[PDB]
């Protein structure tokens, strides 16, 4: 993908990884960059507009825990205004294993529902043009942080979901790939709760080992978007970009 | 694990795989077998009670989508009667990718919440005795049936959660392992809904390939329980029992 003149919707663009990815995206001279996030951040919007005044940058309030019909209503209006959308990035996430239901609703159900909603406008069986989805999953979906077992399991679910979307691209017209950061210094990881307080020091201990910056992550995230490889499982860890090979433990044969 | 004179709770014991696993378990001379299921099945219950009349079999209506406080209330009733519980088997699942929220609530959230509740009675940090959890996951949590992406993602989630519970055993005193059937002839897979109807004949297609009986599955399920291997990831496919090796793509270092 050459991002020049493209239209991109980015759910959760203004978080730590989001905003550094967004800084890199607007340098690629998008036509329209539509930010969907829970709370508006006028500082960040001003920063992005200063980086590239040529991009049309818009903001809509969006909480991924709303019902799928509410996501369809919002996406219908964005598609109507823009005519076309090239790429959807699903980035919402929380890390707090004291909040079991909300972790699962935001990190897994919400991503599935935004995806299900945008297929109304993209699915080629409904007359749409197809499209591309980039899901921010996590390396914890391969191998957990077992002190946050619910968070990690929510990310294993969206790694799997994204693998399946890619295999459904011949039917829907919608390709997909996962973006799986390793530990990245953002507000998500500095303080957080472990399940049943199994490890009250989990953030301290985790951040005693090598990390990358959100700037590093964001640079590799835009490289992975430019590679545009349906079914890729991208690892963005310690400043590098690598594709991993999914192990074939079982085959449905269908 | 010697099942002689043990106390076992099985959530979702009277479905296809459950019931054949239940027949095998009550052959092994349990003290108490406690069945927790969303619907009553009077004939299955009566049949089980006849196999080994000396086992004490009790049935409680239980929906895994209730809040954790409600699960704790039910478990308190059971622990007060039995005093000790040796094994919890979490078996609830539905297969219907037209029901996104309820798939995730039953297959993933509900299993996490029953586990979270029973940790109130078992956690060694609170003076509890520890325990053993056997989670019915699925080979689709390794490699999806991509035409039911939400179902398969929910199973990837509980494979992950089970792996992490096992690694938390030194802290909690609760060990865990997953039971992952391949395609097994039950009512679950006879007719079912694919996501966005990507494959309406998904059930017909799936059963055009080698499968196993629920009798074979049940036999291998009780063999896995008797092996009692913390952190095992058991595949129960085509009549065999096989431990799989989890691929190491990333490590948190903690
Ligand atoms: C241990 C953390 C982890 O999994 C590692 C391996 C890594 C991988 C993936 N992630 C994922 O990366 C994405 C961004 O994380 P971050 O580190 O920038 O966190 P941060 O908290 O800064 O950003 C969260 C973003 O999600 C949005 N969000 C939260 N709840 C929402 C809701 N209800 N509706 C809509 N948007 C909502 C926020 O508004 C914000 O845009 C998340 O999906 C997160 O799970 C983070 C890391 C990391 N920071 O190290
Ligand atoms: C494509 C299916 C698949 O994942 C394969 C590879 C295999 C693996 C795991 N499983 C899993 O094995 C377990 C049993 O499946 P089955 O084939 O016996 O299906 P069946 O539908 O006969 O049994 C479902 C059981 O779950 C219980 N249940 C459903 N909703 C509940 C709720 N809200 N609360 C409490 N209990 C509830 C039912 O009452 C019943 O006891 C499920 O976890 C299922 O996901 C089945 C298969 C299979 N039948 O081929």
């Amino acid at each position: 993908m050459d991002l020049t003149n493209k239209n991109v919707i980015f759910v959760a663009a203004l978080g730590g990884i989001g905003l550094d990815t967004s800084r890199e995206l607007v340098k690629r001279n998008l036509k329209n960059f539509v930010i969907l996030d829970r709370v508006e951040n006028p500082t960040a919007l001003a920063e992005l507009k200063a980086i590239n005044p040529k991009v049309n940058i818009t903001f809509h309030t969006y909480d991924v825990t709303v019902p799928v019909a509410e996501s369809k209503k919002l996406l219908k209006k964005i598609f109507d205004q823009l005519k076309t959308v090239d790429i959807l990035i699903n980035g919402a996430g929380i890390l707090d294993d004291h909040q079991i239901e909300r972790t699962i609703a935001i990190n897994f159900t919400g991503l599935v529902n935004t995806t299900t909603a945008i297929l109304d406008f993209w699915d080629k069986r409904k007359g749409g043009p197809g499209g591309i989805i980039a899901n921010i999953c996590s390396v914890t979906g391969f191998n957990a942080i077992h002190q946050v077992p619910v968070y990690s399991a929510s990310k294993a679910a969206v790694v799997s979901f994204t693998n399946s979307l890619a295999k459904l691209a011949p039917i829907t017209g919608v390709t997909a790939y996962s973006i799986n950061p390793g530990i990245t210094r953002t507000p998500l990881v500095h303080t957080f709760n472990s399940w049943l307080d199994v490890e009250p020091r989990v953030a301290e201990l985790l951040l005693s080992h090598p990390t990358q910056t959100s700037e590093q992550c964001g640079q590799n995230f835009v490289k992975a978007i430019e590679a545009n490889k349906n079914g890729a499982i991208w690892k963005l860890d310690l400043g590098t970009l690598e594709a991993i090979e999914w192990t074939k433990h079982w085959d449905s044969h269908i």
